[PDB]
Parts: structure tokens; sequence; C-alpha cells
């Protein structure tokens, strides 16, 4: 078989997460890719170096490498500095490289297993009649999968108005083809919530009860960056969406894989791929955040979500391929930016969206231009 | 020979009458009713047909509003199209000597015979009673309701404090206490947070942990949605003024959330206390775009709790309620300048310094008619 | 020869100005297109059938009839109401009609001489071998052609960088050939100048002594709607460019005839062609402005103007006719949103350009399905 | 023995000591340099060398100045990155008993050698002399210099003012007056609002008019570039804290019109009048992006004209200036609420409110040292 894998992590951390990260991936011959920023010491360099030593194939390109590397293929504005947007280095590095599993995670996700890699690389088996999961209203909450206290929970970027009528969901599971091409690996301890959630329940994740699903075309779950492997064909449609965008003169943030899971998953749909939640869980103790301005962030984009969402369903996608299918989604998104309505689409909303399919085509641009 | 007065205002067509006026009327009590421009006629015709069948009810419409606000002074304090408007019922009531005033909303529907009357604790005065303090300075009192799925906190409870909360020693002993406010519970739709209610969209089913008098030095939301102040402390419960912009976001829906946590810290200050649960009312909450609700609350969500630390090392004066809440005004512009934050942009400090000078153009007004 | 001229004027007053603006244009035979608004009463119509009678082919589209033609042409969202932004329509409605010369004017705009229609088909004469007016710095100041009080001044749209070293670029005049497609006559009394220029020093405009003039290859001068003929050729690239983005959480306005005078000119010049200043000049006794409200509108567009025609100067443009080149155009606008940098290019002032741009070519599809 | 301060707060490295030193120097004036956070060291090195060379220079560090604010219980009042800093030099030139308190910024170059003795007019006290009436209350500065290409007026001025003020009647006669603010012209490039200098870029050639002593009613923009102030007058004087957002637009620029017209109205309920001309500067002004300039100008400049027509409707109350401007401040608080117009949003409201409150922050601080 052979099949590769290299994880790509951003972060201005000092590098002592690779203690616990590198055994993982060193027994497995993956290659770590480190994104670091302007923001970011010099001890992570030297932690990647010495866990080199240890036989871990790290890499952790400078920021005067990385911007050279993104001048020669004529997009060195597309990746802001400041800013974990620069995971996208590490996704066109890893795709230059000709990996076959890309799996994006943060600098604070501990694999809880040694099959870590071998679990993501379901993204690799092909096309088989297996157990497809569908659900009634369309949604599927991968949080349901884990053991939560208090109670129950949606994870972020779950549209809001399809929580309340959820439960009344007739799930099904049928033997049918699928392709997975995405896997979302689920957390334990602190899950990836949104902000509202977050504060006002405070969920714990205590256990994966629930197995792994691969949802059918027509279900949807948001997937995140922070436990997912995509297989390289995916990849291009998995650019890390640029935040920093204002809705009502409120910059949006925290968001950035909200967008680039949705829209990587209407991708492979349309292609005829699937997305797999579940295995391999990895172990969430969420770094400190002030939850007041989490929320302060995410609530220019969750009131945009829910809109963009149902559009998206109404809208067919062209395309052979992820490039092209991806290049059709960011003109999609710039027709509902002028059809859709409601009290949060002021004009800088509206034009959000103009500017993001501008940023992913140049993305596409620059994936065309190494090809 | 207890005189009360409910004060709501509505843009309703007053089909809430239907179900508000027995219980009022039955007791005797006073229903100020309190119209905006966007109020439709229906509310008169309503207003005048409950008041035949024996409801003390009065609905001032807007022009009478603002003559009477013209000869207090105060012509641009209580804005129109807002629920601020509730503001004039408090002063009618406080002009016309009612000893209860209630802060009702248009849904907000009793659930016993006994409403009135249990709203009356606020005129029984000092005397030496079960108290309720709770180690950390704070009380929820949704712990007083049967809440699924899971447990909630009150709309306007400090968030830094809730985790720590589960841990929290909570002591009851015999000691003396004047109640002066009791805000009432609410079946069905409680009253919490946007933030709350798009995670868990809790369901009150029913109040089973009694009432409570909290201790100096603990405190807990009051709302004004089923609340009863006495007289004396009602110059403490002025509903401040909502619009003001926190890093450029308009704030609202927290307009008594402050003036409930002014009255309590004022009425501390007096010797004075706060009691939380019966009467209850069943709550059919209106409809709401509930992100929207989340996009009007958060600008008073980021600054609740730095105003609520600061308002416990300031020490307030004054010998009645008037001057109490003329000191805290002056307390929370010492506090615009001192509180330190990210969401402590030029506009949030100077949101504190013009609510202070409308709280005082609030108490200008009352030492007019008094 | 037998020249067509359909003369556009959006407005929402009674229909007053028909008294003094129909007898110039009923003597030449020319159409006048009123587009009302929904904040427009009944009174216009009425006074636009008495006119009519009195043998004006004038014509007056309800928001209704509008609605319906832009619904056809898979535009329903375009053209926004409550806003001059609505001549659009008579835009498309002329060039639909195979109108020759479409004259943009305002509702306060009367001719001044007998021959402003005739003056106005100079747009028509085809190239010629003629007087072409260069300047050093790539300026022409069309209000140097004014005699104006109290001191000089710069048109509406002028860059201010250029403002200062203008009075020492050299001004100079040789016969080449030139296909003048734009004319843009001149004002008396409250010329077009921007809130600035009209708060500091409240010109008024004597008489019109400078002549006229045709301005070379690499020379610019703002062009504004209020007296503007285009040629039908040309007017796919005039499209009136739709306010109300914010630029640092304030919306711009009163800059959409800027942004179209300077489009139609780059894009003009690309294809060989010139823009002309001078005759016909007009009476502008301007509505009754709140000189600060204004100066609160126009400063958002007046903090990047000067950038963006920096960058129009770098990006040579493609297309063999207007359609085309506009199009290249809105392609060079998302690159420069990227490229640019500035205090006021913040994330939504970069999106500005690309909703901008989505709405050019939203236009120019909707004149590709008449044609 | 008229003794004067000059008041001078700055970032750069200190040359413009080398053109300052001589005239301050020669006539025995003490210099207060007020650096901030980000100035440089060699400030305090050239303000070493000018003080060998018998110049009378002091330049407190931040730990310095934020020890003295400390001590007078307004660590917050004045920010830091920010030229309201000249307030601490305002602040000890007052705390140390000089009579003349000359505002001046670093790119000021006095022209004449009589620069301190012509500001001592703000000693003189009252006399009949000739005072300049207006018929409509303004009085435009610039017409004292011959400015080319054409008229300007100064920064500050009232827009809604201008087109008429051509028509406007000025006169002059012997009455008593008692000048305690000298607002001394500029050459090269005249203080204007930055609309007037993007549009014709004024340069003013020379001092043509004399100078002036306006009337009780006739008004004109005093700055704090080339500005002495009799020490009476000084609490008065605070320069205004910026960055307020009006309309999400933060204010800038305009600290020292608002402190020259509340200087001024306090002035003249106090009997007390504002002089203009002499002693002229040349204004060769530090680099400005002049469309910044302008961004930072239009929020203050969309409430000015509303905030002064207010300003004559409110007599004020005090016996001197420090009761004075505290009755200004809390007349400002009632024109907030008031004042009514398309930009007086509930930001720009609540900008008076907080600037009130600032204003009596200065004043307890001058009353702590008093
Ligand atoms: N390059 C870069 N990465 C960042 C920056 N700030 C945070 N990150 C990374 O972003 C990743 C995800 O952030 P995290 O706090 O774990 O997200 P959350 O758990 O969903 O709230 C982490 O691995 C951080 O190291 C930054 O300024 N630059
Ligand atoms: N005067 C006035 N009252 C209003 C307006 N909008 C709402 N209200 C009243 O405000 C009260 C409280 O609102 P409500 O929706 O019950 O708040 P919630 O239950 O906490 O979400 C209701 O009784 C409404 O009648 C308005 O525009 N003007
Ligand atoms: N359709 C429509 N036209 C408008 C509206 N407001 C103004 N106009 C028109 O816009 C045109 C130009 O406005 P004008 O005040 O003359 O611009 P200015 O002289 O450059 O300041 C006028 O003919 C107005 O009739 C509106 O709300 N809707
Ligand atoms: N303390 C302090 N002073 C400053 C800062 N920026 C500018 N200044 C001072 O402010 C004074 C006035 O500024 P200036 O550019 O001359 O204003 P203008 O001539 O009206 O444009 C100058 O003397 C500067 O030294 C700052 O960040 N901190
Ligand atoms: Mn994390
Ligand atoms: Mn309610
Ligand atoms: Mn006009
Ligand atoms: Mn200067």
């Amino acid at each position: 078989r052979d099949i590769s894998t290299a994880v790509v992590v951003t972060t201005i951390s000092d590098g002592g997460f690779l203690d616990r990260l590198a055994p993982a991936l060193r027994d497995a011959g993956a290659r770590l890719i480190v994104i670091p920023d302007r923001n970011t010491g010099p001890a992570l360099f030297a932690a990647c170096e010495r866990h080199r030593r240890l036989g871990l194939d790290v890499v952790c390109p400078s920021v005067a490498e990385q911007q050279d590397l993104l001048e020669r293929l004529a997009v060195p504005d597309l990746i802001p500095y400041h800013s974990d947007n620069r995971r996208n280095v590490g996704y066109l590095m890893a795709w230059m490289e000709g990996f076959d599993v890309i799996v994006s995670m943060d600098d604070d996700n501990l694999p809880t297993t040694d099959d870590f890699v071998e679990r993501h690389q379901v993204v690799c088996q092909g096309p088989r009649t297996q157990p497809v999961t569908a659900s009634s209203d369309g949604w599927f909450n991968n949080c349901a999968l884990l053991e939560v206290e208090p109670t129950e929970v949606f994870p972020r970027g779950f549209p809001f108005h399809a929580r309340p009528a959820h439960a009344q969901a007739r799930t099904s599971v049928c033997e049918r083809p699928a392709d997975v091409r995405i896997n979302a690996g689920l957390w334990l301890g602190d899950p990836d919530v949104d902000a509202i959630t977050r504060l006002a329940v405070r969920p714990n994740a205590l256990a994966h009860s629930g197995g792994s699903v691969v949802l059918a075309e027509g279900t949807w779950c948001p997937v995140n960056s922070q436990n997912t492997a995509v297989h390289r064909d995916a990849l291009p449609a998995y650019y890390f969406l640029r935040m920093g965008q204002p809705v009502d003169g409120v910059p949006m943030e925290r968001f950035g894989d909200i967008f680039s899971g949705y829209f990587v998953q209407v991708c492979a749909q349309h292609l005829g791929h699937a997305v797999r939640f579940g295995d391999p869980v990895v172990e969430h103790p969420r770094n400190e955040h002030d939850l007041l301005d989490d929320l302060h962030k995410e609530v220019p984009a969750v009131r945009l979500l829910d809109d963009i969402l149902d559009h998206l369903r109404d809208h067919p996608l062209e395309g052979g391929d992820y490039l092209e299918t991806y290049e059709s989604l960011s003109y999609a998104l710039q027709e509902i930016a002028e059809r859709v309505n409601g009290r949060a689409w002021s004009p800088d909303a509206r034009a959000f969206l103009h500017r993001s399919a501008h940023l992913m085509r140049s993305w596409t641009g620059a994936l065309r231009t190494v090809a």
C-alpha cells in the first residue's frame, strides 16, 4: 500500500506539545509540518530540531521560506500573518509533496490511541458498499456519538434553526456505495462546541460511545480542522477561509474551518464522495480562552451561517474534480450574496462572500500553478 | 389597606387583558397600561372594555404621557418605540401614592388567585426571618425551579461566577430583614439570556424550591417581568435606557438587568432585602429571533461582570433611595474610568457616563413631583 | 444622419423641472426617459403626461414596469430602490431601444443654449484627426475651463495627491487621431465640486471661458452623470456604481458616477476612444444639501480613490469591445483590492471592490441577455 | 515681576529647542516639556543640553508624571500616546504658581524677540480699551493675516456661519475689558481645518490686521499652538480628551477646539476677554496625511455647530473659573439630551457626558493641590 500521511499544525507555542504528539506520528512514519508565524518564538524551531533527531519527520519553515513559496506562486497577499490562517501553507506544502493524507490538527490535540494515523487512512480506502447514515432533516449531530455532560450539545458550526426539531428527525442506516475522502475525528474533554454552548453548559466529553458513521448525500455535519484527515484529491476544496471581515461592523473570527468544513463537504458530495465522523479520537485540553471574547468573535459568522447553508442546498455545483467544483462553489457564493435577505445581511455582510470567493479562486490558482 | 398598581407597557392589541384582568380585578389593583407610538387603537378599546367589567385600568395616550413628562422638565428622558416607556407607568403609580408597584410584561399571566396578595410581601416591614446567604455572593433563582433538560442561570447572572457556583456554600439562618423587592418566578420559558436559550432551550416545569430572602452581600439579577417593588424603593428602579453602542454594537434587552441590580444594591445599603419565589406566572414568551436577541445582549454581557465586581468595591451613601441612587450614579462614573479590559472602548465607558446622567434626570423628575 | 438621442433622468420630484427642460429636448426630437422610484409621488407621472401632449417624447415607467424588465433579464437584485442608482434603468432602456446618444442628466440641470442636444451629438462624429490635449502629470482640471470665484477649484472626484503639483504640470495640444465617445458638458452656477471644496470656498461658476478639449491617452479627468453624453457603444461601461458599502464602518455615497466616469474613461482609452469636456453647458442651481452630511457621505470614497486610480494606471486591460473591456476591468479591480495598502484599506474597504466587480459583471450579463 | 511658563508636549528628538530656547532663555521663562511613552531618549539629552546653556527647562519622565497624577487621585485622566499629555504641563505650571501659561507645539517658532513680553498681555488687568464686536457673533482671526490664494477661516470656526459672515458688521469702541487669553497668530501654514487645507492649501504671508480684543457675545476659536492663558483662567483650559466615536468614527484633532471655546465662554461669564494677534509664530507644520486628518476631524465637525449654538442659550454660574468650568460641564450634559440632528447618535450624546465627567475630574485635581 504505502500510504503517506502529513500532519499540518500551525502554532505560536514553544513546541512543548511535540513531546506527546511526536510518538504517535514517529511510530507511523508520518510527516509533521509545523507552520510558525511572525509572533512565534525561536523555541519552537529548537523543539522541532530536537524531535527530528529522535526520528520524527518534522519540518518547520520560517516565515521567510513560506513567503518565498507563496511569492513564486503569485499569491503573496493570500495568507495573512499573525493568524492561524497560515495552516494553509502546510496544506499547500503537503499537497505539493504528494502526500496521500493531510491531517489537519491543532497544537493542543493529542492522539489517544496508537492507531491514530492508521485510522485517518480511511480516506484512502476508495469506493465501497458500506453502511451509510442518513437523516430526515439533512443534518447529523456528531456530538451524539460522544458521552457528554451535563446535557446534549451540538458541534460548533451546526445551524441553529435546525437544532430544535432535530430530536424528531429520523436517523437511518443502509448499505450503499460511498467513497470516504474526509475523516473528522472526535475529541474528548472539551468538545468542539461554539462559544454559546460552552458559555451555557460548559460541556465535558467523557468517552466515544457511538462508533463511526459515513454520511449520505444530503446529510451534512460541520467539519473542523482540529482532527480531520483529507485525501489529497479533496484538499483543493479545504482552503481555510480568511477571517476578519466585518458583519455589521463586527469582524468575524473562529469560523475559518466551519466554512472550509462545509465547502469541502459540499464539493465532495457533488463528486460522489462522502464525509466520515468518529475515530481516531483525540484529547482536547483546550487553550485558555476568554469565552466572552470567543463569543464576540463568533457571533458575526453565526448570524449568517444558517442562511448560507440553506442557499447552498438549492444551488447545484459543476465540475469534474475538486478544483473545478470549488471554483464553481465560489461563483455560487457570490450569487447567494445578492439573493439572500435578512437583517444581518448588511452591505458588508454581502461583500464578505464576494471577497471570500475571490480568495478561494486565488487559492485554486496557486494550486494550478504547482500542478 | 395596601394598594397595588400593575405596570405594563405594550404594543399588542390588548388581548392579554382577558387572562390578566381577573386576578387584578378581584384584588382591586390598578393596571397602568403604557402604549407607544407603534401601539394600535385596539388596545384602548380593550382597556375600555375591561374597565366596564370592573378593572381599574388606565391607558394614557402618548400625548398625555409627553404632557406629563414636559411638566416634570424631562421631555427627552424616555424614548418612544421602546419598552423603556414602562418608566412612565412607574412614575404614575408613584405619583398616585400606590404602596406596591408590580412590573409585568404583556405576556406574563398569573397562575394563582393570590397573585397580588403574594406581591404584597414588600409591605410587611422589618422582622427576623430566614435569610439565605451564599459563600460566593451569588444566588441562582432558577435553582428554585424544575428546569429541563439541564440547570440554567437567570438572564443577567455574571458568567465568570457560573463555573465555581456549584461549589458555593448556601446557608440559611434567622436574621432581621426588610423585604422591599419581590421577584416572582416564571413557568414555561424562564428568563434566561439568549446564550442559554440558544443552547438548551430550557423549559420550567414547576416551582419547587419555595421562596428565599437574600442576605447582604448575596446578589441575584432582578427582572421587570414579574416583580413587585415597594414605593420607597421605586425611585431606584428606573428602567435603564438601551441603545448605547459597545464597540459600535448597540446594546438592548438589559434595561431591567441594570435596574434590578441597581435597586438591589441601593436596597441593601439601606438595610433592605430582595425576595425570590412566589407568586409565579406562566410565560409563553412572545416570538423572538434568538440570534437577534443574542446580537442585542452581547454588548451588555461583555461589560456586566466587570461592572458588578466594581459595584462591590464602592460603598454608597444616602439616607433614602433617591439619595442612594444618585450616589450610585456617581459611583458608576468612577467605575467607568477605573475599569479595564478589551471590551472597555471609549464608547463603552461613555455608556456608563450617559446612563448616570439619565439616572439623575429620573431622580430629578421624582423630586419635582415630591 | 438621423442621430437619435435619449436623455436619462431619475428623480423623486413633482416634475416641475420639466417646464424648463422639455423645450430644449422637444425641439430636437430627443426622448426623455424619467426613472421614478418608490419614494416618488404621483405628481411626476401627471407632469410627464402633460408634457407628452405638448410634443415631448417622454416615458416614465412605474417601478412595477422597471422590476418586470429587470426580472426578465435575471437581475432582480441589481438595482436598489430609494436610490439614484435607478438611473441605470434609464441607461438600459435607452440602450435596448437603440438610441445613438444617451445623455445622463439630473433633475436640476437646465440647458442654457438651444443647441444642447446637437452639441452632445459630438460622441457620434467618429474618428478624426483633431486637437488633442495632454498633461504631463496625466490629469486635466476641467474646472479650469470655467470662470470660478473666489478661487480655483478641482472637480468632484479629482485625486487629491495630484492637486498640489498640478499647477506645475505642462499642458500641450497637438493634432492627433481621436474618437470621442463621451462628452462631459460643464455647469454654471454651482459647479460639480466635492463637499470638501464646497464647504471651503463655496465656488460659483460665472461663465464657460475655456472652450472644449479632447483628452489624450494617459490624461484623465473625472466624469459625472449630471450632463454627460455617452455613445451607445460605450454605454456598457457606464454602469452607475452601487453605493452604501462601508469604509471603516462608514457607508460611502455620492460617488456612483465618479467610479462610472473613470471606468468608462479607462475602457474608452483602451479601445482607442476619447473623452471630451466643454459644451453644452447647463445651469446648476443645486438642490438643498446638508453640506456636512454630503461630506460625511463622500469621505469614505475619497479615502480610497487616489489609490484606486494609481493602480488602474499600472493595470492594462483586455477586450475588443466595451462589454469585454468592462469585464476585464472588474477583474482588475479585484486584484487591486488585494495588492493595495494603506490605513484606509480595512477588510470592508477591500470587499467593497470585490462586490462592486460582481455587480459590474451582473450589469454586463443583463446587457448580453437583451443583445 | 511676571513669570511665564511655556508648555510643549512632544515625541520629537528635541531639535526644535535650538530655535525655541533663545526667545525663552532671554526672557527667563520656564519651558515645561512633556514627553510621552513614544518619546525617544534624545529629547532628554536635548533638554539637558539647553539647560546648561541657561534655559529653565524641565522634562519630567512618564514615571514622574504618573506619580504626580496618582497623588492627585487622577491616574486615569490623561492617556498616553496622545498630545492630551500637555495637560500635565498645564497642571505643573499652575502648581508652581506661574502667572502666564503659554501653550505651544514643538513646531511653532517665535518670529520676534518680544515673544514672551507680548504674551504677558494676559496680565495687564481690566481697563477701557478698543473692543471689537461682530453682528453675527463671530470673528475670523484669519482675516488679520494676508492669506493666499483666498480667504480662509480658522480650524473650529462653525460652518453654518461662514457664508453670511461676509455681510456681518464689525465695530470697534472703547469699553472696559480684562484680557485673560491671548491667541497669537501663525505665519506659513495657518491653523485651518483639514477641509480648508485640502481645498486651497492656504499660505499665511504676513500679519497685517494688528490685534483685537473681542467683546462679550463675539467668539472665535482658540487653539493651543501659540496661546497664553492667565493662571486664573487656566482651570478652564483643560485639553479635551479625544477618541470618542461619533457614529462609530473616533474624533481627534479637536481637543483644543473645545478647550479654546470652553475657556472663552467661561472667561466672558466672569467679565474677561480673549485677544487675537501678536505675538506671531512661524509654523512649518509637521508632516500630515491630510485625508487622515480629515477622517479624524469630521466626527467633531459634525457636532460643533450644534454645540456652539446651544452654549449661547445656556447661562453659566460660578464666581471663579473652577466653579464656572464645572457649571459648564453640567450645561454640556443638558445640551447632550436637548440637541437634535442626524449626527446625534447615542454615542455622540454620550461623548458630551463622558467629557463632562473628565472636566470635573480635571477640576477636582486642581482643587486637590489648591
Ligand atoms: N500561525 C498562528 N497560529 C495561531 C495563532 N493563534 C493561534 N494559533 C493556532 O491556532 C490553533 C487553533 O487554536 P485553538 O485555540 O486551539 O482553537 P479552539 O480550540 O477551537 O478555540 C492552535 O494550534 C494555535 O497554535 C497566530 O497568531 N498565528
Ligand atoms: N412601549 C413599547 N413596548 C414594547 C415595544 N416592544 C416590546 N414592548 C414590550 O416590552 C415587554 C417585554 O418584552 P418581551 O418580548 O416580553 O421580553 P422577553 O420576554 O424578555 O423576551 C412586552 O410586554 C412588550 O409589550 C415597543 O416598541 N414599545
Ligand atoms: N430614484 C431616486 N432618485 C433620487 C433619489 N434622491 C435623489 N435622486 C436624484 O438624484 C439626482 C442627483 O442628485 P443631486 O442632489 O442633484 O446630486 P448633486 O447635485 O451632485 O449633489 C437628482 O436628479 C435626484 O432627483 C432617490 O431616493 N431615488
Ligand atoms: N505626548 C504626545 N504628543 C504628541 C503625540 N503626537 C503628536 N504630539 C504633539 O502634538 C503637538 C501638536 O501636533 P501638530 O502636528 O503640530 O498639530 P497640527 O499642527 O495642528 O497639525 C506637537 O507638538 C506634537 O509634538 C503623541 O503621541 N504623544
Ligand atoms: Mn484547541
Ligand atoms: Mn416576555
Ligand atoms: Mn444637482
Ligand atoms: Mn503644528
